[PDB]
């Protein structure tokens, strides 16, 4: 029931890409919440829901952001939990402003970060479910029946 | 006299860089405060560092760093005044991780972006004494004076 | 009535970016003007704009160019008033040979660079307000209440 | 103990980076093991590695490379655990090849991709610490005391 | 009869690119096997099929993907087979990931990476049948051929 | 003789670079002048420079500016005569920014640009070279020397 | 009547670049000629051409290609003539690459290169028409009209 | 023996690069030559040297090239042969600059290209040797036996 795993982004346009990783955490069955949360328009709701994030139960943040992309490593700063960062692509230099912005982190503040766009997205949520499954038996063997699956899944041919 | 322009940087290690805009300010008699503000490490130090510059009369926050450097753009989210932000020349990407984190503010939070490095510090502080200048006529005619000696010493053959 | 920022730009093209910083500065009540001065075609009427910039009542100008983009570091080489500059996006290069033609100024003459495309033109006109704002209190009150409205707005969902 | 995070690179060459990950694991006593795994030059040994971690009751993995740096990639193809990647600074092109190889995973592989460098793999570890203090209090509570410190530490001034 | 070059991809969205591959080595009558082999979805199977290609006859492999490009690398590492590599355009950075990621090998085990994208397919194809030639003095002769209509089709001037 | 190039450059830093320029045409015998021309230092100096430049005699223009390298183009945009650019090595960013700001001309105002760095500063002084050449015989004649001495004078094999 | 500028290029797919410089010889009545000259697929065509160049009569060679771009440098390698290089903007990497192997030339044999893409071909000509109007007057004359034109054509403001 | 590799390379100072191309065809005793070959100061050079090479019983041509890098290009326009390519680190851009002149070849005049540097040099010598070893069983086993070496000597650990 309660949230496990927090997905929030800074913008509505965001969501083309965050929504990916709110659909493979329904799919293992992961309770979570998605919100909006903007670093630069909305920074005090950001320390609150970072530097609560613990208590409320949270384990892991997933964050994306485009452009001059603060939300991952400012939510890091407020929580000692892991967060994980999906560099959204922007318009005119294709996420690699997002991408370096999310994982060039100083020593001693972590942003696990995962590829521009949605797959990053999409990793964000496997990465994040392959931590709780380190402690939760349930889940661990639904995310070994989806990678089974995934590789299952594979042609040994394209079709020409 | 009390500080109106305030320098932070998130490390020591970006004095080397930070120091430039240090010593413009002190050159032009422009009183201000040189500070560590470390936006990953003590962000609610950043926090209340931004939302009570105003109040504490500071008129323009100058602010370095390296790498995923965020703590211009953090400054700029929780002030109302000029934020200008100085992108630290980084180890591997020589700054320009810096830079794009610096400048590629969405439209909403302005950050007035100047250059890699020493440069940038430089002209941070340049930046930060012509829009006081604005109000201030005194300062007006030393920045005059300054960018007349620059001119004036440029010279006319290499050396 | 007298304008207090310039808005520049070195062609039409430039409009389609330069547009959104004219339009914020009419929201704030900021007066202003919005002219063509092109660095490569018009240098003489570069000089004149700048060197007389100050003389004539304006406290910031904002610049806008593309591609090998001299306009803003031009007009900051004769002008001693904050001069913000825009970097317009280029087809090739995406901005990135505007950025870089604009932000990486030579220590002694500054040029205050915002983002790429329509959020810097934007950006630019909130910078040249927050400047004017620190000895304007009505501009102040309006700055302050544009900020807050914008914090406000901010949803604490996506629409998904 | 028994480690539970095995911090894994391809090189010799990649210790004067890995050394900051193993440092800090040792620093927040995580038991860890620390191994050459090269994604080229031993690809056996790496999908051994990598296949056998769970039931040697490794928890993370953490693992760093250079240039065309494969080595987190196929380590996270062969196990279901969570898969940290290091980007070591290459010579001509200072990282920017270890970076885009190893964070580009298209989707249902993920690695969890730090800076380049030495910032990189002591944040690797430090990342490891939080997951593995989601179900270890003791551990949790020495992670606390070493953020805390970190942030307490920061100086206000610069030297 | 028995295929002679392999041609590997990760994903059908691969074969746009690496079509043009296989429709020139059937141009120049060199046998070849088609195949998906994923080197993060199917690593096993990767590991078998480099493993293997030399004691099935193989000469030559070709293997193309895109993004984080793994699969021509860990191919070239169980065989010592020649293994081209054709970097696939990937959508935000353009091929740039699929392309250091390719060609950045490490002193020991090579990669000949060729061009990003259908450009890169088609030559690796020729630089395959290159390689052929050298001990298959009927397709020698049939490449000498394909490369002097190449140049005999080129145009003196171009229609205006 | 009067000089029928002038290599101008922004600062007594670009000297490391643009003295290759100078020494090529010393070796050509091209009487020419080498002199600072700072397009944002000194504005007015550079508008009067290349205003004045044909009516001076002056053939060709070598401009060799780093960073926001605008020396060339404002040159361009003031002369008919053709303008040759040659980008400096910057120190963050080696010399991209330069390349960038003065080979991405719109179409009206051309820079010839050569290489970064040394090999673009001899570059330009052997385009003017052979601009010059075109209605110069002796020169001409100078110049194939010159080239033919280049070819000729590459080793066959490794030392 | 005979033609004192060559402009150069290796494929049909050039045109649609190289037709602005053609446009503007035209317009400025400098003869020339417009050929394909393919450094990969005709190197010896090109040898040819170059070499023999300035015996033909020409003062000026336009060359452009892109990609892995050698056109101009190769022709540049075999005359004395100045050689100018316009980048054609490529799929992938939007010209960079035609840029840098362009303008990366080893000191002693130079290409005077123009931007990427049209504006390039454009000022290609343009540069050419400042070489030859060092030593003909009546173009000089054609040019600086052509220049002064065009700074009288530029609006004092934008059409908003 | 007769050389079945040529290794050429456009100047002296691409020797510090090639010299790895050079060590490892002799490790494994595949005659060679060695040899400068200037793409841009010595065109005829080149295309006397590329168009002979198949008559003169080369059966892979090794090219390194450096800047704006055309040799092993303009080789693979005269030789049906299989022509490597080594992009030699440039001063300023990396080798990028290298890498893109090489790799980029439009289709139907490939060049397989290598990575940056001294990596790119030894991995062209062992491509090359994998070419030959196709139809040389004595070399295809000094081949196996290399790469046996190469996997087998990796550190379980660093020191
Ligand atoms: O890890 P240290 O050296 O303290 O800081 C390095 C970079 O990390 C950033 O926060 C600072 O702005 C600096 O540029
Ligand atoms: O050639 P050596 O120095 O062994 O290794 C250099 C790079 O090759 C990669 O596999 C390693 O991760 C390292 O970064
Ligand atoms: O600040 P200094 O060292 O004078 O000049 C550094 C760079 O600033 C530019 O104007 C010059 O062309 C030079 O490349
Ligand atoms: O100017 P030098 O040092 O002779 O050569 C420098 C670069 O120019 C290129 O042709 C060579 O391949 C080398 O990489």
């Amino acid at each position: 029931s309660a949230p496990v795993v927090g997905i929030i982004m800074g913008s509505q346009s965001d969501w083309e890409t965050m929504r990916h990783a709110d659909a493979l955490l329904t799919e293992l069955e992961i309770p979570h919440e998605t919100l909006i949360v903007a670093a630069h328009r909305t920074p005090d709701r950001l320390a609150d829901y970072a530097r609560t994030a613990a208590e409320r139960g949270l384990n892991v943040i997933i964050a994306g952001a485009g452009g001059a992309a603060h939300l991952p490593g400012m939510c890091a700063a407020w929580t000692r939990l892991p967060v994980l960062g999906v560099p959204v692509e922007s318009r005119a230099l294709k996420g690699m402003d997002s991408l370096l912005s999310i994982v060039q982190m100083p020593g001693g503040v972590p942003v696990g970060t995962l590829a521009i766009g949605a797959s990053g997205a999409k990793n964000a949520a496997l990465l994040a479910a392959s931590i709780l499954a380190l402690y939760n038996p349930a889940l661990a063997a639904r995310l070994e029946t989806w990678r089974a699956l995934q590789t299952a899944s594979v042609p040994n041919s394209p079709i020409t």
